């Protein structure tokens, strides 16, 4: 099960190069109805924008996606360092 | 209440420049008996060593303390980035 942040990241990743609603739906593993609710939320915050049937990232959305990717990389490195620490103590 | 890792860090920080048992006890906020148990554990793992009445870090212990400090800094930066992300989404 994806967390709220993982759902948002999936939506932004799809919108990075432009994406229709159905692609966003399957990418975030959401019902069609829930996909609409997330899209509306992100559009209201001006994180994504719409061009015809496609959804794309705004500059704000691009920066947000970058921050999320950076956050996930930090988590990965932290988890690995924790394994290093634990190996020394056990 | 300190976590196990916070207790260990407090002990290593005290041992960095050499420390008697009582100083370690108050630094880690442990009973005298528990302080002895942690000291024995770290000595068995060769993380700390004893010179007279003083306890000091071994090279292994120095590296461990550095890893813990790095880990805590990573956590701080991660928490701050999470605040940045949350501010954009709310």
């Amino acid at each position: 099960k994806k967390s709220k942040l993982e759902i948002i990241q999936a939506i932004l990743e799809a919108c990075k190069s432009g994406s229709p609603k159905t692609r966003i739906m399957y990418g975030a593993n959401l019902s069609y109805a829930l996909t609409g609710r997330y899209i509306k939320m992100l559009m209201d915050l001006e994180i994504i924008r719409q061009e015809g049937k496609q959804y794309m990232l705004t500059k704000k959305g691009e920066e947000l996606l970058e921050d999320i990717r950076k956050f996930n990389e930090m988590r990965k490195n932290m988890d690995q360092l924790k394994e290093k620490i634990n190996s020394v103590l056990s």
